C-alpha cells in the first residue's frame, strides 16, 4: 500500500523489471516496463518512478488524446502491485497498475480506471456505501483445425463439470488457478463449462475497483497460461455457432454502513427495499447499459433476442432464464446477478454503468415489477408483451442509439469515455455491415 | 399466340420436350418436361396438355400452398411459346411459360405472374395504359481461385467497356446474345462493367409482363453458358467487397392511349405533371419498394446507406447519385430510372410494386420534390437532413418492417404474396443474425 | 469425520478438492475447490465440506429445469481419496457428494441417494446388507494405420494370453497400482477372449461403496489408458464378430451378518432365501435390462437369438443362462447376473436388483428347475415347451417393459424413472432415423 512496502517486495523477491499497466477505452490493457538496476541507487530510482510516474505517447492508446497534445503520465496505486507467475522467477518481473493523469498532474478524463474511483467515492461520500461485484467470466480453449491449420475449433468434445480424459483441461485449469493465487486471488472454483472446450474459473468478491483490476490480471492469465501448454484462450462472447457462449455473470450488491442493505430478515424473499429499488434502475437503463457490457458486434449472438439467452428484460429468483437471478444465498451473501456482460466488455465501464443505474433507483426510489418465476423462453411473444417483457437490443447500433440517449449513464462515463466510445463502435460497426461475410456467399453466390 | 401455331412449329421443327415453366415467391424458375410423341397422336394428346394445362405438387414449390392443399395446376400462355437454344437442335426442346391455377381453375392467389397481370389489367381498364419497362440486369463471371479451390474469384481484371485480352469474356458475350435472340429478345449492347469479372447485357423495353418473362429467361440463359464455358455466373448484389455490385436499374413509363404520357414539349425539363406524379409516388414508398426490389441480405452491401450508392430517396437530371435519374433521350423514350434493385429480385413483384407506388402518386396527384442536381454523395448528412432527403434502410429487417406497414403494396401483391414473402424473409434474417460470420471471427477471436 | 480430512490435507500437501458425483445415465461430473496454505485455507475448507456447495443443475443430464437451476452438493467424507493419475506434488484429492436441494433437503432424482435409499429402507426392514462385486471389462484401442479417423484394439492377443501376444502388461500394472492407491482390493488382472479385450477384478462390497468404485475404476482405467497413447472404451460391443464389454454382478445379502444365500443342508448348498430372490430377478428380467442396458449397442452383445446371456433361466457354473450360481459356498455363497454391461449406471444397477430380488423375498417366490444343459444348443421349440423366455432384442423393447414395471417404477422414483424414459426414448429416436452403414451397403446397389 505505501512506498516503503513495494519497495520492500522488490528486494524480497528480487525484482527486476516493474510493469507499469493501464487500460485503453475498450478495456485492452496496455504496460511499459522499466529495469530496477542493483544496489541502493536502484531502488532509489525506482522510488521516484513510483511516486512521480512516468510519460508515454497518449495519442498512440485508443479513445485517449489528439497527436497535437499527445503528453500524458501514469501514477501508480501502490495497493495493486502484484508479481507475474508466468514470467521468470529469478530476475522476476513485478507489475504496477496506475492511473491515466494530464500534464498538469490532474487524473485523465477518458481514463476508465479514473471513472470507476470517480463513482465510487462520490457513492462513498452521499450514502457510505461499498460497491461489491463477482464476476463469472467464462472463456474457450482452442487449437489449430486439423483439416485446415487457418481455422481454430475447441481443445475438446467435454461437457459440464465433466471429468478427464473427456476434460482435456484440467492441468491448463491447475496452472491457472496456481497463477492467480500468487497475484492475490482468492480462487473460489474451477470446472469444464457446458460447450466443447469451454471453462470458468470463479474468484471471490470484492469491491468494484478491485474486482475491476482482478478481472484484467484474469484475462492476461488465462491467455498466457494456454500459449504456454501449446493452446490459445479466447473471450469472445460466441467464438461458435450452435454451442453456448461466454458470459460474466456480474453477481452485485452494496453495503451501506458496513452492513448488507439487501438482505431484510421481515420481507418478501428476505429482500430489502434498497435492493428492489436498485433492481427497478438496472431493469429500467438495461437497453443502454448492454452497450457497455456488450460493446462487440458478436455480443448479439450469444445475447440474441427471440432466442435462450439473458435478454428478456426481468428479474426472478433462482432462475436463469431472465436478466436478473437472486441467488438463494442470504444474509451477507444477498445479492443480485446480471447475467447479460459477457468477458468481452471494460470491466471498469461496466461497473460504472451498472452502479449508475442502480443508484438511480435507489436515489428516486423505483418500483421494481414483480419476479418472473415462471420459464420466460416457453412465454410467447404475445403472452411476453401482455406482462411488459421487453427485450435487449438486437445488435451492436441498435444498443448505441439507446447509450447516446440515456443521461445517466452519459453523466457517470463522462463526456470523454462517452462521446469517444460511441465514435469508435460506430465505425466498428460501419466495418460490419459493409463487410460481405461467409454466410451471404454461402445462401446468395448460388443466385 | 394461338394452339395451332405452336403445334405447326412442333411438327414441323422436330421438336421432343416441351418445358412448362413458372417461378416461385423468391422469382427462382421451376418446370417440368413434357415429351411430345410422334405422328397425329402425340400431337392431339400436346393440344389437350396445353389447353388444360397439367398438375403438380404446390406444397413443394415455395411460398405456394400447405401439404394438406397441395393440388394445382400450370395454364400455359402460349404468347411465350421459345425454343431453348443451349439445349440440342435436333429432337429440341421448347419452353412455355405458365400461370399457376387452383384445383377448381381459378388463377392462384399466391402466383408472382398473375399479380403482374392482375395489376396490368386493372391500369388498362381504369386509365387505359401500358406500362413499360427496359431493366439492366449486371452479373459476375467467375472462376475457382487457383490458391484455393473451394472460393470463387472473378474471370478478369477488365474495367468499364475495356478490350480484349484485358476483357475476357468476349467469347461468352457472344453466344450469350446469340442464345437471347433465338429465345425472341432484342439485344441493344453488351460490354464489361466496373468491376472485375463484371458484365452487362442490356435488351429493348416492352411490357411489364412480356419484361418479367425475359429477365427469368436472361437470368438462366446467362447461367447455362456461362457453365459451357467452364464459368460460373451469378447475380448476387454484391459478391466481392470493395468493387462494384450487380445492379437491375429499371428504366420505366407509362403510356396513356397509347402515347408517351411522360413527355410535354411545353413544360419544365420536357417533363409531363403525369411523370412528376408517378417520381413522387416511387419516392413516398421508397422505404418499402426496397423490401421487394432488394430481398436479401447481401442486397444492403451494395445498397448500403452512408456510402456510394443509389440509397438517396431523391430524383435528378442525367445524375447516377440520387435513387431516380431521368435521361437525357425524349420523345417516346422519356423515361424514369429506378437505380435501387438488383438481379436477385423476383422480377414480376417488383414490377408491380413500382407501378402501384407509381399509380397512387398519379390517382392523388401528389407533388414531386426539386431535382437534386449536385452530387449527393458529397453532401454532409447535416446538409442533407435540412434539404429532407432521407435514405433507404440500411438492412433487410429494416425494409421487411416498412414493407410489413405499408397498405399500398399490400394491396398490389396480395394477402397470400405479401404473408408469405415477410415470413420467409423473416426467417431468412434470422438466420443471418444468429450465424457466427467470418468478419467476427477475424476481429474478436484475439480478444 | 471432519478432522479426519483435514489432517491429512494439511500434512500431504493436498492443493484441489474434486466434489464429484453423477447424472442419470451415470457420467461422472466435478469441480475443483483450490485449498488455501495456513489455518484461513483449512479453515475456508471445512466450511465447504461440512455445507457443501452450489452448482447448475439445470446443465446436468436428467436433474431440474432452468427456473429451478439452484442444487447443492453434501460431501460423504468416508469416500476421501487421492488421484494417482494428478500430480504428487500439490496432490489432487476428491470427495463423493449427494445431490441436496436448495432448502437441504436430498434431491428425489440422484442416483447415489437412490441407491443409499433403498438400501437403508432394507437395513431397516430385514436388517440386511446388499453386497455386490462386478467385473467391468473394457478395450484398448489405438488409431488404425490404414485410416487415423477410426480405431482398431491394442493386440491380436486372447484370454489370459502372456507377452508379447498380450501388449496390455504394461498398462495394467499401472491400472493396478492406481487403483490400489485409491484403496481398492484389487483381486486379479488379465486380457479377455477378444482382441485388446480386458479385464480388472475387484473384491466385494456394500452396493455404496461399490457404486462408488464402478465409477472411480471407469475413469482410471481412461486415464491410464490415454498415458501410454492408447484409448480405453468401456462400450458393450465395439467390433462385430469377437466377445463384448460385461459386467457380470455377483450379488447376495447378509440378513443379520450371517450369509443367508448358504444353507449347508438343503438342495446345492442354496437357502430359501437365495431361491426366493433368484425368482424376483427372472420376474423382473425384462424390465431391469432397461436399466442395467441403457445403450442402443447394448442389444448387439445381448442380442437373441444367438449366444449371450439372453436367456431368462438360473443354473451352477453354466455362463449361457442370465443368472450363473458360481461354486464356492459358505461366505462365498452368490448369484452371478451376467446380462448387466459397464454402460449402465452402478447406483441405478443395483438399486433395480435389490428391489427386484426384494419383491421376490417380500412375497416368496418359488424359483424354476435350474437348466444345467447348454441352453444355446437348444431349439427355440424344446426352449417354449421349457418356458425359457429372452430378454428383450432392442432398446425400445426395454424400455416399454421398464414403464409397465411399478416394481422398479417406485424403487427409482418418479423423477428417475420419467426422466430416463425420456432420455432414451430421445436416445432410440435418433438411432432409428439415422441411415446406418449397413443400411449402405446392402441397399446403395439396389
Ligand atoms: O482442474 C481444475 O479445475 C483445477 C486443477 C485440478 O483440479 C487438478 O490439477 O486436477
Ligand atoms: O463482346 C460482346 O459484347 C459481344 C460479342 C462480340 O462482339 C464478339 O464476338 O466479339
Ligand atoms: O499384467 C497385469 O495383469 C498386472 C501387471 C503385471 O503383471 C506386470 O507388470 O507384468
Ligand atoms: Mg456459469
Ligand atoms: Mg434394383
Amino acid at each position: 500500500s505505501t512506498v516503503e512496502q513495494v519497495l520492500e517486495y522488490v528486494k524480497s523477491n528480487n525484482v527486476k523489471f516493474m510493469r507499469f499497466q493501464f487500460v485503453d477505452i475498450l478495456g485492452v490493457p496496455k504496460n511499459v516496463a522499466f529495469p530496477i538496476k542493483a544496489g541502493e541507487k536502484g531502488i532509489e530510482e525506482l522510488r521516484d518512478v513510483l511516486e512521480n510516474g512516468l510519460y508515454f505517447d497518449g495519442s498512440s492508446i485508443e479513445g485517449f488524446v489528439g497527436i497535437n497534445e499527445s503528453d500524458m503520465m501514469l501514477k501508480p496505486d501502490l495497493s495493486t502491485f502484484s508479481v507475474l507467475p508466468w514470467r521468470p522467477s529469478e530476475k522476476s518481473v513485478a507489475r504496477v497498475i496506475c492511473d491515466v493523469y494530464t500534464t498538469k498532474g490532474k487524473p485523465f478524463e477518458g481514463d476508465p480506471r479514473g471513472c470507476l474511483k470517480r463513482v465510487m467515492e462520490e457513492f462513498k461520500k452521499e450514502f457510505n456505501g461499498e460497491y461489491f461485484v463477482g464476476p463469472e467470466p467464462e472463456f474457450f480453449l482452442l487449437k489449430k483445425d486439423p483439416h485446415n491449420p487457418h481455422k481454430y475449433i475447441p481443445a475438446d468434445d467435454g461437457g459440464y463439470f465433466d471429468l478427464e480424459p473427456m476434460d482435456e483441461a484440467p492441468d491448463i485449469r491447475r496452472d491457472i488457478v496456481f497463477a492467480l493465487e500468487n497475484l492475490g486471488f482468492h480462487v473460489e472454483a474451477s470446472h469444464h463449462e457446458v460447450a466443447p472446450g469451454q471453462h470458468e474459473v470463479d474468484f471471490k468478491f470484492d469491491d468494484a475497483l478491485k474486482t475491476a483490476d482482478s478481472v484484467i490480471t484474469f484475462k492476461t492469465t488465462i491467455k498466457t497460461i494456454a500459449e504456454q501448454h501449446g493452446l490459445k484462450a479466447t473471450f469472445m462472447p460466441k467464438p461458435f455457432f450452435g454451442m453456448n457462449g461466454s458470459g460474466m455473470h456480474c453477481h452485485q450488491s452494496i453495503w451501506l454502513n458496513g452492513e448488507p442493505s439487501f438482505y431484510d430478515e421481515n420481507a418478501p424473499y428476505q429482500l430489502s427495499e434498497t435492493c428492489m429499488n436498485y433492481v427497478a434502475g438496472i431493469l429500467k437503463h438495461a437497453k443502454a447499459i448492454v452497450a457497455i457490457t456488450n460493446p462487440t458486434v458478436n455480443s448479439y449472438k450469444r445475447l440474441v433476442p427471440g432466442y435462450e439467452a439473458p435478454v428478456n428484460i426481468a428479474w426472478a429468483n433462482s432462475n436463469r432464464s431472465a436478466i436478473i437471478r437472486v441467488p438463494a444465498a442470504r444474509g451477507k451473501g444477498t445479492r443480485i446477478e446480471f447475467r447479460a456482460p459477457d468477458p468481452s466488455c471494460n470491466p471498469y465501464l461496466a461497473f460504472t454503468v451498472m452502479l449508475a443505474a442502480g443508484l438511480d433507483g435507489v436515489k428516486n426510489k423505483l418500483d421494481a415489477p414483480e419476479p418472473v418465476e415462471r420459464n420466460i423462453f416457453a412465454m410467447s411473444e404475445a403472452e411476453k408483451k401482455e406482462l411488459g417483457i421487453e427485450s435487449v437490443p438486437a445488435n451492436l447500433k441498435a444498443a448505441l442509439d439507446e447509450l447516446e440517449n440515456n443521461d445517466v449513464l452519459k453523466n457517470a462515463l463522462g463526456k470523454h469515455i462517452f462521446e469517444s466510445f460511441l465514435e469508435i463502435k460506430n465505425a466498428e460497426w460501419d466495418s460490419f455491415r459493409t463487410s460481405v461475410t461467409d454466410w451471404e456467399t454461402t445462401a446468395y453466390l448460388k443466385i
